[PDB]
Formats: C-alpha cells, sequence, structure tokens
C-alpha cells in the first residue's frame, strides 16, 4: 500500500523547518510513501489552498504545520468527509476534527527558558517576548515561562516591564520590539524572555546598540547554528535543543500508520476545543555554555566542522 502524504508547512525561515521537511520526507519515502510538500509563506489563505489542492490530488494523509492554528476547521472538515487522516505537526490545530498531534513538551520548553533566567537574574526587570500570536505553541511557552516566573513576580523580586508577541516569529520584528522596549524603560531591562533563537537574535542586536549585549540575560529555542555561537560568545544565555530527527522520523511513521487505517499509540490526549486529540510529546533539552559539546555536537545536530566552516571566505 503506497500511502500518499501531503505536507503543508508554514514557512522555511526558521533553521529547523528545512530539517523537519528533509527528515520527514526521507523517512516517509523509506516507508514506501509518496510525499508532496508545500509552504504557505506564512499566509493562512495560501495554506488553505495548498491543503485543498492536496485533498483534490487524493492524498491519504495530511501533515500540517499550521501558520495560524485557529482558521483550519473547515479545510479539516473537507479532509475528513473524504476519509483523509490529519496529523498536526509540531503545532496544535484548534477546533478541528484532526486525528493526531505530535510535538515536543512545549510547556516544559517555556519552564526551561524561565528557569535558566531566574538562576542568574533572580531580581530585576523582565521583558516577555513571545512568538507568533497565532501559534498555539507560543501560548504554551508563555504558560511554561509564567509557571516559573509567577512566584518571583508575586514576591516583588521580579517586575514584568513589558510583553509583546512577535509576528511571524521574525527576527526583524523582534529587533524593533526590543528597540522600543529599551526606549520605553530607559534601558532598564535585566532579562529578556525570548521564546526562540531567531527572535533572540533580533533582540540581541537591539541590546547591542545600547551596550547591553552580554549583560542582559536572554533565553531561546531550537539551537540554531547562530544561537549556539551566540551562547559560546556570551551574548545569549541558553537555548532549548529539540532533536528534530526524533520528531520527524516518528511523525513519518505515524503518518504512514494513519494512511493504512491503523491507530497510532499516544502518550496522552490534548483537548483542542473540539475533541481530545491523541498526542505524543517529546523531551526538550536545556542547552547552555557548558553542555554544547554533549548535546548538539555529540548528536551531530551541529558538527564541529559545521561550527567552524567559514561562510564568507
Ligand atoms: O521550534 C519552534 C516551534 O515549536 C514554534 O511553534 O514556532 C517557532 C519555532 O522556533
Amino acid at each position: 500500500k503506497e500511502v500518499k502524504i501531503g505536507m503543508a508547512i508554514d514557512d522555511l525561515r526558521l533553521e529547523r523547518w528545512q530539517k523537519d521537511r528533509d527528515i520527514f520526507v526521507k523517512k516517509a519515502e523509506s516507508l514506501g510513501a509518496k510525499v508532496f510538500v508545500q509552504s504557505a509563506n506564512g499566509n493562512e489563505e495560501t495554506q488553505m489552498s495548498q491543503i485543498e489542492n492536496m485533498i483534490n490530488r487524493g492524498v491519504d494523509v495530511l501533515v500540517i504545520i499550521p501558520y495560524n492554528g485557529q482558521v483550519l476547521s473547515n479545510v479539516v472538515k473537507e479532509a475528513k468527509q473524504e476519509g483523509i487522516k490529519v496529523l498536526a505537526y509540531d503545532r496544535m490545530i484548534n477546533d478541528a476534527d484532526i486525528d493526531f498531534y505530535i510535538s515536543f513538551d512545549n510547556e516544559k520548553v517555556g519552564e526551561l527558558q524561565a528557569k535558566a533566567l531566574v538562576d542568574i537574574v533572580p531580581q530585576g526587570n523582565y521583558f516577555l517576548m513571545g512568538g507568533s500570536p497565532v501559534d498555539n505553541n507560543a501560548k504554551l511557552f508563555r504558560a511554561g515561562q509564567m509557571k516559573v516566573l509567577k512566584p518571583y513576580v508575586d514576591s516583588g523580586k521580579i517586575k514584568v516591564v513589558g510583553d509583546q508577541w512577535v509576528d511571524g516569529w521574525l527576527p526583524e520584528n523582534a529587533l524593533k520590539i526590543m528597540e522600543n522596549a529599551l526606549t520605553a524603560n530607559n534601558n532598564k531591562i535585566d532579562a529578556v524572555v525570548a521564546s526562540n533563537d531567531a527572535t533572540a537574535g533580533g533582540a540581541i542586536q537591539a541590546l547591542s546598540a545600547q551596550g547591553l549585549s552580554g549583560k542582559v540575560a536572554i533565553s531561546g529555542q531550537d539551537a540554531d547554528l547562530a544561537g549556539i555561537k551566540r551562547i559560546a560568545a556570551g551574548t545569549q544565555t541558553m537555548t532549548v535543543y529539540k532533536p528534530i530527527t526524533l520528531l520527524a522520523n516518528t511523525a513519518a511513521e505515524i503518518a504512514v500508520e494513519l494512511g493504512n487505517g491503523q491507530e497510532p499509540k499516544a502518550d496522552t490526549t490534548l483537548n483542542n476545543g473540539l475533541k481530545d486529540v491523541p498526542s505524543r510529546l517529546l523531551t526538550p533539552i536545556d542547552v547552555n555554555k557548558n553542555n554544547i559539546k554533549d548535546t548538539v555536537i555529540k548528536d551531530g545536530f551541529h558538527k564541529e566542522s559545521e561550527l567552524h566552516h567559514h561562510h564568507h571566505h
């Protein structure tokens, strides 16, 4: 049985997404499946059209990384009435009749970011820099972050001096937000709770412009090559490493199982507003100055030859 798989993704701007695409496809093809991948360029109407096109071409399974997780209910109904199975990849699709969800433990990611900051800045002014306002995961990171932060806020040790979501998870948007926040607070910010590496990068540039980079604690996520370099350089505090290989291989297995009418095993269910979605959650890894070698280098996520490769000479 050749399963046909349509993979509908948000974009390829964050370093991880090319690896999610490449590992997923390779494994799906190794499992005998045929895969068609499309990117929305972060446009919800492009994403709907692409999904609808996949449905019309007769895929057995849709695998979707939603740009906006709240506007896909109808297109999921279109899939279901044709007997197509739907896997939400990395980000929950809300209020939709989907069959399965796979991701990391996203609340835990948030906890790790906040904890690494309170360890070194237990008193001060905190700014909360979330991700895309239409990415369910952004809310999960925020929840995790505040689970750690709330006792400190309550006791008066920590003051939250600002919170903004970063549209599209875009470094440019993150730079501007940090620039304004710095202006509004007279550069009186001690820690930045950035929700991923790409946004941390923008923030770091605005912090540098005020002579504050290396002095303000700042969290992250994804262990992008550039993030690892920032961490080693002392300008980024930490990142949260999530082994893409594990997510993508497991997602490909689940997709093929779904395509054959099999029911994949779940760790738990998560309610998306419509139903309790069977779901699997992988373990994220705290990464800093002192465990780069033992995590990303050892796993081959970023080999030392990649870390040392000259890009411009
Ligand atoms: O890995 C992160 C993903 O989980 C989040 O939903 O979007 C931004 C990425 O950095």
